């Protein structure tokens, strides 16, 4: 069994790697051995003297902070999202582009953007007058508790990942790890996406320039944002296995909503729902919109990215008439 998934594991450095497989093969640590062979492959253990016991003790505890009764957001996305920004990473065109500490903050911020999530929406958080919307004021409510956790869980015995970073490099890890997160919120998605139209409008090359730092963190923001909403440019078996997951989250919100005697939310509703028009609306809407821009600022990196989502897409459509 650990050699089939050493074999499995080959593929890190691949888009499409079958995570659910792994998640199997790894007696569901799917975030811990993901994380600690990506570690392995950039060097990082080495660069930022992290103790192996460490990173792998930290890992544990921040995999056991995903709900294994979440259909989607679990550990399982939690792998995925990392994985997949691990690859986006390593485009041709941003080579040599961000500092080390830069590529640890994008990859610590996709391990812990969803840790604790509840299954509900900050919507529904917010409806419901929750503890959780009640403490952070329905501002980026679900985001600003997934970061507290994240933080809060280095404190724990051989949890501190950082324990060899100087004080500047912790100061400025934890900011950009923040502004990544907080960026995940699908409320920020339009500012978002606007702000990297604008910056692939006045693209400077020679790969990409980046001198400023600025533009460098909203680089890492929509790097993970795309992360997060990449499972339909992913091969369909995939694909299909995360939609049907993510409605599965939905009808459960939906039920809790019917309970209560409130409207039910768009797509929570499993006697009135349309997953096919659905899908196709997702992606017209947001993802392919935000993916054509990523592919347009790495261009040509991911053609291959966007052929996929493209049909997928069309896919899906098919299935409707
Ligand atoms: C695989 O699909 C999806 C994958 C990811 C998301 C994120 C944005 N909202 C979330 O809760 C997470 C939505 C999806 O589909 C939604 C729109 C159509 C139905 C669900
Ligand atoms: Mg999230
Ligand atoms: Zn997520």
């Amino acid at each position: 069994q650990e050699d089939v998934l050493a074999k499995e594991l080959e593929d890190v450095n691949k888009w499409g790697l079958h995570v659910f497989r792994i998640a199997e093969l790894s007696g569901n640590r799917p975030l811990t051995v993901i994380m600690h062979t990506i570690f392995q492959e950039r060097d990082l253990l080495k660069t930022f003297k992290i103790p192996v016991d460490t990173l792998i003790t930290y890992l544990m505890t921040l995999e056991d902070h995903y709900h294994a009764d979440v259909a989607y957001h679990n550990n399982i996305h939690a792998a995925d999202v990392v994985q997949s920004t691990h690859v986006l990473l390593s485009t041709p065109a941003l080579e040599a582009v961000f500092t080390d500490l830069e590529i640890l903050a994008a990859i610590f911020a996709s391990a812990i953007h969803d840790v604790d999530h509840p299954g509900v929406s900050n919507q529904f958080l917010i409806n419901t007058n929750s503890e959780l919307a009640l403490m952070y004021n329905d501002s980026s409510v679900l985001e600003n508790h997934h970061l507290a956790v994240g933080f809060k869980l280095l404190q724990e015995e051989n949890c501190d990942i950082f324990q060899n970073l100087t004080k500047k490099q912790r100061q400025s890890l934890r900011k950009m790890v923040i502004d990544i997160v907080l960026a995940t919120d699908m409320s920020k998605h339009m500012n978002l996406l606007a702000d990297l139209k604008t910056m692939v409008e006045t693209k400077k090359v020679t790969v990409l320039l980046l001198d400023n730092y600025s533009d460098r963190i909203q680089v890492l923001q929509n790097m993970v944002h795309c992360a997060d909403l990449s499972n339909p440019t992913k091969p369909l078996q995939l694909y299909r296995q995360w939609t049907d997951r993510i409605m599965e989250e939905f009808f459960r919100q939906g039920d809790r909503e019917r309970e209560r005697g409130m409207e039910i939310s768009p797509m929570c509703d499993k006697h009135n729902a349309s997953v096919e028009k659905s899908q196709v609306g997702f992606i017209d809407y947001i993802v392919h919109p935000l993916w054509e821009t990523w592919a347009d600022l790495v261009h040509p990196d991911a053609q291959d990215i966007l052929d996929t989502l493209e049909d997928n897409r069309e896919w899906y459509q098919s299935t409707i008439p």
